[PDB]
Order: C-alpha cells, then sequence, then structure tokens
C-alpha cells in the first residue's frame, strides 16, 4: 500500500468556505433601557442605589438595545440561587444549559443545513462550541442526534474557551475542509447566559459589566472545500488564521466555572490591551498580502464591548462605516459570545446581497474576522469575499 | 493575490507523522493489592462489609497492579467533601486540577521536546486534552506559559470528552500537520482522578467501579508532515481516522460535572457493545488497505477495563500477545483515560526498539490505535510503523 497515493487521493485541493450561515436566539426579548431596573428587582437589589446607578450608567453607555435570554422572570423567580451574587447554583445552571445549547443550536444548524440545499448526511464533520456548561457525552453528540446526522461524523466539542472562540472554530473548521476531500463541516457556536447571570456587588464591578452585555444566540455554519460550481454557494473563503496572546495581559479576562456558576473577573484595560495589539495582528495577517491600507479590507470584530471597537477605530482611523456590522449586531443581540462574530458574517453578506453590492464582503475584495477572549488572546481569520 | 498560490504554497505534502512521546505520572504510587482497605478507611465506609468485599473482587479482577494518584492520604484527609459519595466539593476538585493538570502535562512535553531536539520555538501547534476540571484561559494557555512556547502556538483546548479522546487528539493532530507546511504539533494529554475520586454506595456500583479502575497520568506527542530525514525520527504515521457512535448504546457511559465533582454512569454492557463494534470499525479501516487478518496488524486499544480487552480478543480470535503493549500499561498505571493509548504507543516502540524487532509496530508494518467513552464513541486511527 502507497501512503502518498493515499495522501494524494484522500485530501482536498481549494480553499475552505463558508456556504451557508443561519442563526437563532431564545424568544424572550430583553430591553436594555427597562433592564437596570428589572435586574434590580429581580436579585432583590434595590436598595442598592449607588450601584444601580453605575450599572444604569453601563446600559446606557452598552450601545445596546436588546437582547435574547433563556432566563426569563419565571425561571428567575425559582432560583433564587442563581439571582444572587454568589450561591451554590451551578446543578440548576447546568440543567438549564445542557438542554438549552443543544437546542438553540439546532435552531441555527437547521436553518444553515437549509439554506445549503444539501442532504445531512453528507455532513461528514461536526464543530460545536459553547462556553455554557459541560457535560458527558457532550453537546456535539446531542446535536447529532437531535439533527439526525449520521452516527459516524467526525465531532469536535470545543468547551469553555469563551468569548473568541467564533475565530477558533474557524480556523479548525479550515484545517478539516482543507485537508479532506469532500468534507463538510456544520459548525456550530451556541452561547446561553444562564451559566453567568447572577446579582450585583459593588466590589466586583468586572462582574457587573457583563451582565450589562451578555446575551444568548447561536449561529451554524457549513464548510467545504471544492464547492459544486451552482449547487453550492460560496459565501467567503478562509485564507490565513493566526492566534495570539497579547504581551503584558495577564489576567485580562479569567472566568472560573465554579459551584456558584461561571464568573467573569476583568484585571486589566481590554479595550487599551485589544486597541494596542491590533496592528501587528493585521500586519502579520496583511503585510503577505501587500495591502496596508485597513479601510479597504472589510471587517468583523467580536464587540466584546463597544469601547474595543471605539478603540481600535481610533487607533487606526478606520472610517466609522467599517464597523456598521459589527455595531448592529451589538446592538440588536449583545455579547453572545463565540457565536456574535458569526451573526457579523451572516449580517454582512445579507446586507451587501440585499443593497446590490458587487461583493458579499461590502463590495471589498478581502476582509478581516477577529475573536477577542480570555488570554488576552486574539484570533485572527482572513477572509475574501464572492462576487455577488 | 492568487488564493491558489497560497493554497500550494502554504500546505505540507506527506502523513502526519509521530516524533517523539514522552510521559509523567503523579509520584504517589497507589498498590492496588492493597487499596480496598485503604479507599474504605479513607471514605469511612468500613462498616459497609458486603460492599468492601465487592469492591475487592472489582480491584482482584482488574489487572492493574499499581496505578499513580495526585491524591493522597493527607490530602484525603484535608477534603473530607471529596471522600464523601456526594458532597459539594467541585470547587476544592478544581482547585487541585487547574494547577496539576498543566504541572503533570509540562513533565511529559519536556520529556517529548528533549526527545524530538528541534527548538521549542518550531512548535507551531498545541493540543491539550482533559477531563479534568475546566478554567479561562485554559489547560493550553497554562502549558504555553509554563513551558515557554511563542505566544502564537495555535491552540485547541480540547475539555471534558473522556476516554475516548486519546483517539480524538491523534485524529485532530493529523489534519493541523498535514494541511499546514512546518507545523509541528505538541500534543498533551493530561488526566487526573481528583475530579471523579468520592466515596463508595451500594446503589451505585458502576461509580466503585470507576474508582478501582482509573488511575493519573500524561503523555505529550510531536507530531508533523514531512520529516527532516536524520535529524528528525519518524516513530509511526498516521493514515486514515474515524469517529463513530455505536447503535443501542445510550447512555452506556456517561458523566455529568456538578457540584460534587464528576460523576460517571454505566447504563450498559460496554464490553459488549464494543466488541459487537469493534469488527465494523475495523472493516471500515482496513478493507480499503486490502487487509482482512487482524493478527497481521499491530493493536493499541483503549483499556477502559479488562473485560472489553477480552471480549475483543475472543471475538476476533486475536492472540493473546497482541493485546500485550495495552495489557502492560494497564497493569502499571490502571485507566488514564485519554492519555492511556498515548503511553501505549510509547510502550509499543520502546520493546519493539529494545527487543531487536523491524519496526516501531511489533515487525509489523500497520496499526489499529482504538479509543472508547461517552457516546457510546469509538476513535479509530489507522498506523503505519517505521523500520528500526
Amino acid at each position: 500500500v502507497s501512503v502518498s497515493e493515499i495522501r494524494k487521493a484522500q485530501r482536498a485541493e481549494g480553499p475552505a468556505t463558508i456556504l451557508a450561515i443561519g442563526t437563532a436566539n431564545p424568544a424572550n426579548c430583553v430591553e436594555q433601557s427597562t433592564y437596570p431596573d428589572f435586574y434590580f428587582k429581580i436579585t432583590n437589589s434595590e436598595h442598592k442605589t449607588e450601584l444601580k446607578e453605575k450599572f444604569q450608567r453601563m446600559c446606557d453607555k452598552s450601545m445596546i438595545k436588546r437582547r435574547y435570554m433563556y432566563l426569563t422572570e419565571e425561571i428567575l423567580k425559582e432560583n433564587p440561587n442563581v439571582c444572587e451574587y454568589m450561591a451554590p447554583s451551578l446543578d440548576a445552571r447546568q440543567d438549564m444549559v445542557v438542554v438549552e445549547v443543544p437546542r438553540l443550536g439546532k435552531e441555527a444548524a437547521v436553518k444553515a443545513i437549509k439554506e445549503w440545499g444539501q442532504p445531512k448526511s453528507k455532513i461528514t464533520h461536526l464543530i460545536v462550541c459553547t462556553t455554557s456548561g459541560v457535560d458527558m457525552p457532550g453537546a456535539d453528540y446531542q446535536l447529532t442526534k437531535l439533527l439526525g446526522l449520521r452516527p459516524y461524523v467526525k465531532r469536535y466539542m470545543m468547551y469553555q474557551q469563551g468569548c473568541f472562540a467564533g475565530g477558533t472554530v474557524l480556523r479548525l473548521a479550515k484545517d478539516l475542509a482543507e485537508n479532506n476531500k469532500g468534507a463538510r463541516v456544520l459548525v456550530v457556536c451556541s452561547e446561553v447566559t444562564a451559566v453567568t447571570f447572577r446579582g450585583p456587588s459593588d466590589t466586583h464591578l468586572d462582574s457587573l459589566v457583563g451582565q450589562a452585555l451578555s446575551g444568548d444566540g447561536a449561529a451554524a455554519l457549513i464548510v467545504g472545500s471544492d464547492p459544486v460550481p451552482e449547487i453550492e454557494k460560496p459565501i467567503f473563503e478562509m485564507v490565513w488564521t493566526a492566534q495570539t496572546i497579547a504581551p503584558d495581559s495577564e489576567g485580562a479576562i479569567d472566568g472560573h466555572l465554579r459551584e456558584a456558576g461561571l464568573t467573569f473577573h476583568l484585571l486589566k484595560d481590554v479595550p487599551g490591551i485589544v486597541s494596542k495589539n491590533i496592528t501587528k495582528a493585521l500586519v502579520e495577517a496583511f503585510e503577505p498580502l501587500g495591502i496596508s491600507d485597513y479601510n479597504s479590507i472589510f471587517w468583523i470584530a467580536h464587540p466584546g464591548g463597544p469601547a474595543i471597537l471605539d478603540q481600535v477605530e481610533q487607533k487606526l482611523a478606520l472610517k466609522p462605516e467599517k464597523m456598521n456590522a459589527t455595531r448592529e449586531v451589538l446592538s440588536e443581540y449583545g455579547n453572545m459570545s463565540s457565536a456574535c462574530v458569526l451573526f457579523i458574517l451572516d449580517e454582512m453578506r445579507k446586507k451587501s446581497t440585499q443593497n446590490g453590492l458587487k461583493t458579499t464582503g461590502e463590495g471589498l475584495e478581502w476582509g478581516v474576522l477577529f475573536g477577542f477572549g480570555p488570554g488576552l488572546t486574539i484570533e485572527t481569520v482572513v477572509l475574501r469575499s464572492v462576487a455577488i
């Protein structure tokens, strides 16, 4: 047997391509304007007047209009330990998210598979990503069962990676599709804030900021190399990826999964660190392609909050429209952790197509997607748009 | 810019190859012969006479001589909630394993990097795998810091997958090495039983079986395509992989991470399910290569316990020597979850080389590695040995 012949026959030929994108969110829509009142009432903290005033300013500066939350008033009434700042509550949270993560992921995945239009039996690989709970068999097994994928789908279960993982799933899917002839990868990012929701405390304002920004949602992709012309429909091509840890960022974003659930700790200035390291990431990605004008490419940036976006724009002198797609998803959905960047790709290609632009990347050829999260980690994905 | 030219220049040419293997275990060596007495004393269950008699029979049939455990008598004395069958103890367990997993993984990784002999700055990708706890940044970040890897190492953090993941990390490393020219992947599996240790209960004998079989250890690999002849030293080549879910196996191996730690539930006959589905896995892997005599290939099988091995051997009429390497690791280390299969590869190549055989696969050309775990999932990795 010839391994060289096997290897040649086994691998794909072209760039990994996104062929479908579908999203889903819990039905419960929570207005941001009235959130301070709701959140302080439900967590029994109405007497904490100065703290409530700080939270009101956080929500007012968030640039989020609404979020979709699995947690409702009724669910929170049955779970006082989840409403406390710090009470034993992981079992309750896990019971919620071990079911909700695959439920919500299934809705997105069905939408993506419908768009793709090919039999779900042709899905060869499955990547599932969540920072909302863990279980064995994982959410990948649950989604294989729920969707009726083949039992021999090759699964990649990415748990507890955080806000920068929408880039990580793209980086992974690229190698799976590109090294395997005929591979078609279903990618599902599904994030639910029931694991992090908790009451307010005036000595932990970093935890409070997350209560103003995080929301729920799932997004699913079909990724494959060598699309079948006119049967399959390329949306974006992946060309190069990177992951790096910013200097002087130790403890910028920590998250510990404990008996009281997942709690986040912000010990450094995240917008400052991202802004100070974004140029280096751009020159690694785009110097090899000969491009140095960062207004000439299309942009997708994880909106961990609005000042990350504001400080990046100011650092680079981006035109205000560059972050439009990113800001539209922040406004309508909040920070949905790993799924957020995939919602932004969907928004960008939909607006580009609806408005008759020349490519799915706002009429431009090359683009960049960033994820930002614990480490401090920056994920970079270089993309090429598709005509029409 | 030409994406075809970029893709051609970016990818590797040959099969992903294992170039180094290094292992490590906690210093505390626990004899199996005296374990029943120790375990019932430390968990305050000496009065449960009939249960202790069952555990004694489990240990006597285990075919394990000794295991290496992070947990000591002293640590267990300071943690009575970990000694109970079911008490709130995840915070204590997480504090142990969030540090021990990277500590132990570092020892193995250093050994593998020494064997490899090339600068650690040439490590481009890192896969870390554990079912012992979770944290943000994860054990991948910790090992990047501990080893001094480049900050731009591309990381893959595989949490909570269970006993079948030694195959999963191989399946992943194959695509990372093969699709990226010059990539060198450090793979670290590090498993610590502090997350699952718990006292005995006579209505949960499935949990008790794990107390007889699970042990600690870490194993690390360097995986790369296109080895530099005579500078790098191939050990095994990966040729084809698969992952599948056995029929009629729902709930065979479940594991839930709760406020009382990780608990495993065995609801079906695992040795029966594996044995009944192993032929199908072998014909998928080896029918394309023209091989049907399963004594003509070298074997690595996750020793989830001894009857998996016994029932597979009987099903296929394997000669008794086929499982020698597997059984030697079970005997000297117990079931170390994802790391176990990597210890077996090390044992096989070391014994083959020490004893002057013709290949690292017991003098045979082709071999198979299986992982078995929750789902019920079977991971298959087809390997080719290397001369000498």
